[PDB]
């Protein structure tokens, strides 16, 4: 209750995540069924969601985790990123599901997708909390979508605005005060 | 695809986890109060914990990772790890936050709570989710503990068997017939 | 006990590479007058040649460094390995100069040509001090080549053998006695 | 358009360095005769000095690297880096010799000496091409030194004006109206 002082809006509610989670969770389980999965997370935003969905996936599988950097223009225009920290296990063979916060341009995604095709992987998926269509700057769609949102102004459940409301269990919209600031 | 099966015994629950999460979450938000501490998590296996407990810490914070590999011997005697994945910020002047899931002989962590003494860090605190006090092979008492547990036999909510269970939503012990595998 | 004693026979002298880094440092910087090309060494072992190399590679030019470790069999199989240290700048629109020790079986090498290339390199081009045709597991030819060798268990000028023999100014022949 | 238009003067020349490197390695290979020490580097600067100085050292020694980033604020005035690339085998117990090209402030370098000290190292030493003991920010004094220079704007030999000009084979002084 400190902290919901600065939010405006509730856009999704805890409620209704752990409500989808449950839902792609037992879909997730169900098409992964014949195969042991390496589910694998960017850090840091998509961390929350991973912990919640893959605790509500009701299936054998392995975690791993990559962390990138921006090198600048270039990662706004094609979405190539530094690798700051690579799967601790090969790719090849492997069916890979990548679980993202938010899906806007999909540039940096759609870097990570085909890099991990050049490392023959078996398949790659993507299972995105939140999906904002209208920013895409190349043509990518998500395989499961929790919701889909109209901006990317969003905090809460993992994603920040400057490093912090990470930690907010709900998704939502900072009050306009916040961007004075 | 019931994951249970392979579990011979409950040792911690989802329950009694939220439970402790609440608890520890309050209290470590009073506890910095008047500051913005950086909650540091060591992948893979806090990566659960850390998520319930700071979503139940209701005050400003910011979050980071690591991550870290063994150099063989060295690291079983003195805590000594390789170092993949440094913090993205600095930690001169920063209240440090450690999210552990289990401490056991504590070299490890002993070792990379001061590094970050070293890189002279305001202070430093760890909350671990489980305490294994009898295996400790070097003097380190935790600020924050979940639950004391006998031993490391434990598997689940992060803890891993050959890189699979991390994904229950409880601690549970593993029937034998698996460790036959 | 001198690491001499443990070179079987030297293979190429430290004479002989300095002409060669010479002839080919000349070649490099006439290829490159055009553009400020980024010039790659993967570690441990590219960096002695690549150090003489660009010293006489009279051309504006920039370096940078690579780190990676085996994934185990997806390494020696397909060239797959785990990246450690990424360049510090992107790669798009570069033109790329990979620095290499030896050409042997050329598989991690081809996996980060065609990496380079997928991150929209302009070009990638690869000079290597030694080159082993017999070794290859995958089509792949280096664009400068310092000395085509026979299978020889070779060390020194950034070779080593369990991480010693880096420092030797020339590239010899182990005693067999040595890695049994 | 060559690289020698950009330099004002050349302050230490190829020979200069390479007598002096000479130098350096015998007296190295002397004082570790009697242990193999790990000869580390910190990419990119010291990449040159340290392939010429590591094969003029007639002694067995195991090669390393590590790559780090600046923090900003805490990095210029604590010496606190980003680690990217750690080394690939433990400190502990080993004689550390770390290769650098300038110590100006020493405050990076400081702090990389006392965490190998803090990680248990036997030894730690340092050898550098140039020092510039007049610019330091913290205590730090070199073992094994090549050239005490004043205050000056020096490329060449690995050391950058903006990633270029490392691929020079002497030290020189760069025109003020390069850098301006």
């Amino acid at each position: 209750a400190m902290m919901n002082q600065d939010i405006e809006k509730v856009l999704i509610s805890e409620e209704q995540i752990q409500e989808k989670v449950l839902e792609l969770g037992a879909i997730i389980a169900e098409d992964y069924k014949n195969t042991v999965p390496l589910a694998i997370g960017v850090l840091k935003g998509a961390m929350p969601f991973m912990a919640d969905l893959l605790k509500r996936t009701d299936t054998y599988l392995e975690m791993d985790f990559m962390a990138v950097s921006s090198y600048g223009h270039s990662t706004v225009s094609t979405g190539e990123v530094k690798i700051l920290k690579d799967l601790d296990t090969s790719v090849e063979g492997r069916d890979i599901l990548i679980v993202e916060d938010i899906i806007d341009s999909g540039l940096t995604l759609s870097y990570l997708v085909d890099l991990f095709k050049y490392r023959k992987a078996k398949s790659v998926k993507i299972v995105t909390l939140l999906d904002k269509p209208t920013g895409r700057k190349v043509d990518l769609k998500a395989d499961y979508v929790g919701f889909t949102v109209p901006h990317e102004f969003v905090v809460g459940y993992g994603l920040d605005y400057k490093e912090q409301y990470r930690n907010l269990p709900y998704v939502g919209v900072l009050k306009p005060s916040v961007y004075s600031n």
